[PDB]
């Protein structure tokens, strides 16, 4: 596993600050931990801390 942006399919991220539940989603979702990242290179998003392979993160594109 290791750290990145998770993010939601098809390619789309996940906007923080008003859910404040990243930690809980990135958990669940199989990661060690996450918060909310308030000033990221695409703004604000859902950090997660060591992500597993079958879960990957938000790549370089447009969202379907």
């Amino acid at each position: 596993v290791r750290d990145a942006y998770i993010a939601k399919p098809e390619n789309c991220v996940y906007e923080c600050g008003i859910t404040q539940d990243c930690n809980k989603l990135c958990t669940e979702n199989g990661a060690e931990s996450g918060y909310c990242q308030w000033g990221g290179k695409y703004g604000n998003a859902c950090w997660c801390i060591k992500l597993p392979d079958s879960v990957p993160i938000r790549v370089p594109g447009k969202c379907q």
